[PDB]
């Protein structure tokens, strides 16, 4: 007998329409539309459509609300907790009405989704209670909008607000239109919690609601959903000084090797076939099976999806759910209907709202199906050779976010895990998730993470503020023929390289004597430096010891050419260069100290083993530097992104770039690698978009300015962005390190 | 052809008959006694026996330049670096002279001791660097009397020397009475790499030279040697306030699985037989093989040991090199002389001062060898049934340091790991060293730890002075009797207690009135404290989000009393009692947040894969309270202790017992398992001395004075030990839980 769904039909019956939950209270209904349960299409309560009045007013209460919760950190500590223990207290309510408004089987949302959010709130309360002395240095960003899919409406939820109240921030935060109930049941115990007005507000509505959220006036915006969203939420916040954080799509690879336990990585990947819809960090949608043992996989795994239960979602012995709505069950059945390639096996006939359990097997490495979206309860399945194919095959895709490697060996399964592109790494399990351990993406996956004290960051700012100095204007002058060569070029993959354009400038000192010439870069140019980058892709897996060494030579070579350095930036400023000059060469002995220092963490966690959050290079990053400290600006971004492993591209001072072009026999007297660092000088007009739209680049860093059109192109590849603030007067070096790393957490077997 | 010491020989013919190295300077040469090279017999150079005078002088000079030397890390990062580049510039004199004075190959000194040397600065000079704004709430202790033995010379005054030197404090240095000469040329390039005068200081002598810096006017000593004399050094140091370290003995197991890769683990072992001498943190001497493989292991083992070759240690070509002095060669013939069990496996007769690689096998798990201790080129071998016999054989010391664990299987291998008691863990390798990777002992094997973050901690001292508040005398009152029943008991094992010894004491408030009686505890009532710590041993194996929640039920059951507590503060002291009420509750709440959240590190480094510094409880800690703050001082030390996964018995204040007798009570609301906490009243003279000396006990933390009887007791089992200073009023909860962990380094491969 099905679980009794009777104490969540009165609680629907007590709330009756809904409105929204705003500045503490319920709102008047509005303009209602029925949510419908998927499994038995009855109208389960009559939601309403926001408003931009409502989120307007929904921004206010929180804006209102946010300066008064941000002062006691203990005080946010308890409601956390008074939180995390009503969804205890209730839990058999949480996830009877999440299967009632969603379709997933009552065991799932019994047995994960809700204890998971309840230990996200258990586990974030203590980041509020030690947030005063473990973060001093960091402060609340404010009021966050926040926008979460209909896979798990509970647990997304969990992982947008713990980590924003704890940091002192509040919230306005809209559903996915197909599940509001959850959110709506949550709203309704934040008085019982002790949440002062105004601190949590949830707003339901469809996608046009959501970007009302997004382009309000919140401090920061943090969103899971599909790729195309996040593309266009990247743009509509484009130039706004918004924080930012996006989850995005990767259904991940699942990796089994020849040695690998297959009875339990066929048991893991059936018990993952219902999680893996939606947009969520999980694996297994990509099956690659080591040729030796293809055959065998294939016939458990085909076993054992026999074996799963379709049907009625308020029975716990079921194991395949309803399609949560019917566009989902088109989705699922057009992906079908659209693909020609492998054969397809599926355990029962789809009937209603109930898809089977489908696997497509016998694709190629190259076929659309391994990279395309995937809808529905569906594997797509391909071979591999040998270990290094099947990274390569992994990897072969835009995404990066969850992936899985099975194999007994405990030499193989470290190697492999390392190698993949993704934030999360499971060794020999699947799905694992917990408070402690960060989630996310990198590529078109997103950026930043969810969990953990990693997560922390994207929900603060610094304590201290940092102001960018003003923009400079070159200085003219008079314009009379050089009769010397004093021509500066470009340094691009290791040698000096004349602009693609051919052009340069004459630069003037401040009462307008000509100094020199410096080259106008272009987009070919910039072009060139990224196939230097690619070539270097090497230095990304040097050793800390190694980039320590290279940066130390840098500031010894600095250092013993100190007094022309200080004359050069004399000569072009006007001020006594000496204390620049010194400043840099510190910058540089701080990266060379920070190469093999900067730690990855170790993660506790309530399940099997540990979770290790690596710390991992960026890739390859474009940087355009400010126009004031035009070789400190330069030395303080370029050393800490190359301490991390990064290669970089820099366009220097646009107003005083010879500086930079005098560092260039730095770079070569200290064997810096061809391709590690690569400078362009000219007009950042010229060079900031081609730089932030380029989709070969990891990361853009724009410290001139341009921030409405950088943040806009990056959503091409969805690369990281960060356009300041930045003043190089200021010792940025351990913030740097974060926007020059990536957070790789791998899930490994632990005695303990 | 062997490598040519003519360089070396000219160095010694320069530096003649030598004294010591005291304020920049060489002293005049004094009580000579020559340095033989133990290969050839001949004297390499005449060293002199320092004079209590030279100790004072060294001390002396080394105080004199340490506030100078403090005030600026980045120059000491400076001094640093250069003593690398001098180390690397000169590495084939430094590995030469090693070889002459201590007997091991050149390719050893060459490959290994050099340049781990070299690193080791290095990488410190880092630690310099960052110090003023990575630890802002630490400074140095002050002048460092470090003592090191003589089979890793340079390197073990490169893991003395360079964490001292870059947390700003001075050195005095002792070398090995038989090895002082690398330490001598380390000396003589210090002038050239820009050391300040005083700043490191030399003096070479025997054992009573090393007993007279251990007991100058030092700060802080740091010693690697025999158990024996680091008990003796505990010993001398009790009660003086100097921060101790100990690296001391314990030579590793070295577990070779069923499923183990045989020929690599064959491989790591024989490579490791002329490197696992003297007292260094090192595995492969007690050979641990499962009886599966146990006969074609030795087989294995045994052919390998008869390709090492025996000879010239100057011939780049050798294996086995000199022993290091005739009393060496005569410690490893008594110990295979007294030996009767076992088979004795020698590749050569002895002869000279060449000792033959030998392999003791057959030996029983309780043998004479597995146990005692092991001298010379010698393996000691038994083996083991299951897995589980392999961790009690390999834990069936009163050591802990180094360990090697080989199988190929993820799962074993990282399930063997944790439960073996050490310091440092090595999968599928042995004998891997990193300036970055921490080593040291628990149990009999020492404290504290060398190497990365987590060894800077032991050379500095918080910035902030705290003050423990003076002892208060019991109020005094007439003796009537008490008509009521208000005497008070222990908490012991899950359940109040009378005391064994039956005696109470009458506790009055501050103008005379009666108030209750408390229980006088006796060392019975320790011992039973004690016993039910070990049933509670599964409290150091629960997970953080458990120990989370038992800890916030502690806060929210103390909060439901506040009231009742601060009235019982105010009836004993006269003062209100409201403050230290919250402050008690904000610990609890605080030691809750970090019970899940007090990561491990993981270090980047230069060799095969990671090197995973793991957090792991201390064990059982017996813990003495103030006087002042009758509920807040214990709740303060008791809570991150249990937060981090120890066992605690505390005494309680003396002067004012019953704020910790009313807490029984909300222990035992919370639902804390038996024996995780356990309370004593009574007077801290009957319980000071018990509690440190108890050899079940892991760590003493006297916070009510007696710190010469503490610490001297500690030496019994050479627990760890803190006696201040401790003040209840501030937060000391960070600090605390470094107090209450040891870091346990465990290397897993890694392909990245
Ligand atoms: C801000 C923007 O450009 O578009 C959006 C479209 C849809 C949603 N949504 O709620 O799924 C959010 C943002
Ligand atoms: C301080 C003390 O009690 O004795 C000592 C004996 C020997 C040594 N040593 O040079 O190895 C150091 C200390």
């Amino acid at each position: 007998a099905p679980e009794s769904a009777k104490e969540a039909y009165a609680w629907l019956a007590e709330k009756g329409d809904f409105g929204h939950f705003i500045g503490g209270a319920w709102t008047a209904p509005g303009d209602l539309f029925a949510t419908v349960n998927p499994a038995t299409g009855q109208t389960l309560a009559q939601v309403s459509q926001a408003t931009q009045a409502d989120v307007d007013a929904a921004v206010k209460a929180a804006r209102k609300a946010q300066p008064a919760w941000a002062k006691d950190g203990a005080a946010r500590a308890r409601v956390l907790y008074a939180l995390a223990r009503l969804l205890q207290k209730h839990a058999r309510l949480f996830a009877v009405l999440e299967t009632l408004d969603n379709g997933k089987p009552i065991r799932e949302a019994r047995d994960i989704d809700v204890p998971l959010a309840q230990r996200h709130f258990y586990h974030h309360a203590g980041y509020a209670q030690l947030m005063g002395t473990e973060m001093p240095d960091r402060a609340p960003l404010g009021v966050c909008g926040q926008v979460i899919p209909w896979n798990f409406p509970l647990l997304m939820l969990a992982w947008k607000i713990a980590p924003a109240l704890a940091m002192g921030n509040t919230v306005v935060l809209k559903p996915a239109e197909w599940t509001p109930l959850t959110a709506l049941l949550f709203a309704d115990i934040c008085g019982q919690a002790g949440v002062p007005a105004g601190v949590v507000n949830i707003v339901t509505g469809d996608g046009a609601v959501g970007e009302m959220i997004v382009t309000a006036q919140v401090d920061k915006v943090a969103f899971t959903g599909s790729t195309a969203v996040g593309r266009r939420i990247r743009e509509a916040t484009a130039g706004t000084g918004k924080a930012l954080s996006l989850e995005l799509g990767g259904k991940g690879p699942y990796v089994v090797c020849d040695d690998a336990d297959i009875d339990s990585a066929v048991e893991g990947l059936v018990d993952a076939i219902w999680f893996n819809q939606g947009q969520v960090a999980c694996a297994g949608s990509r099956l690659l099976v080591q040729e030796g043992i293809a055959d065998v996989f294939h016939a458990k795994l085909r076993a054992r999806m026999d074996s799963l239960r379709i049907g009625d979602p308020l029975d716990k012995c079921i194991d395949i759910g309803a399609m949560v709505h019917p566009d989902q069950l088109a989705r699922v059945r057009d992906m079908v209907a659209a693909n020609t390639d492998g054969e397809v096996y599926q355990t029962a006939v789809p009937a209603g709202c109930y898809y089977p359990p489908t696997l497509i097997s016998g694709l190629a490495p190259a076929s659309p199906l391994m990279q395309q979206e995937i809808f529905g309860p569906v594997l797509v399945s391909t071979t591999f050779r040998t270990p290094a194919e099947a990274v390569e095959i992994a990897n072969n895709t835009a995404y990066g976010l969850a992936a899985s490697v099975w194999s007994e060996n405990v030499n193989l399964a470290l190697d492999l895990a390392p190698k993949l592109v993704a934030g999360i790494v499971w060794i020999n399990g699947t799905n694992m998730m917990d408070a402690a351990a960060p989630f996310g993406g990198v590529r078109e996956s997103g950026f930043g993470r969810e969990g953990g004290w990693e997560g922390l960051a994207g929900y603060t700012r610094p304590a201290i503020a940092t102001k960018s100095p003003a923009a400079v204007a070159a200085y003219t002058g008079d314009g009379a023929a050089d009769g010397l060569d004093r021509t500066a070029k470009l340094y691009i993959g290791g040698k000096q390289t004349r602009p693609d354009g051919g052009y340069s400038r004459a630069v003037y000192g401040p009462k307008g004597k000509l100094l020199g010439h410096a080259s106008l870069s272009n987009r070919k140019d910039l072009r060139n430096a990224v196939e230097a980058m690619n070539a270097a892709s090497g230095w990304s897996r040097t050793t800390g010891h190694l980039r320590a060494q290279i940066l130390y030579f840098i500031g010894e070579n600095l250092s013993a050419r100190a007094d022309e350095f200080a004359n050069r930036i004399k000569d072009m400023t006007g001020k006594d260069g000496k204390a620049e000059v010194a400043a840099s060469i510190d910058r540089l002995f701080s990266a060379a100290a920070w190469a093999d220092k900067y730690d990855g963490q170790v993660k506790g966690v309530p399940l099997r083993g540990v979770a290790l959050a690596m710390k991992e290079p960026v890739g390859k990053i474009g940087i355009l530097c400010p126009d004031a400290a035009p070789l400190l600006g330069l030395v303080s971004l370029m050393a800490p992104a190359i301490a991390m492993g990064n290669r970089v591209t820099l366009a220097a001072s646009e107003a005083f770039p010879l500086a930079a072009t005098d560092f260039y026999q730095v770079l070569d007297t200290s064997d810096v690698p061809a391709g590690v660092v690569n400078i362009l000088t000219g007009a950042h007009a010229d060079l900031a978009e081609p730089m932030a739209r380029h989709l070969d680049l990891d990361a853009v860093w724009g410290l001139s300015g341009h921030a409405q059109v950088i943040e806009a192109a990056s959503a091409g590849n969805l690369k990281r962005s960060w356009t300041g603030p930045f003043d190089p007067a200021h010792d940025h070096t351990r913030d740097i390190l974060s926007h020059a790393t990536e957070v790789k957490t791998i899930w490994v077997p632990y005695g303990a």
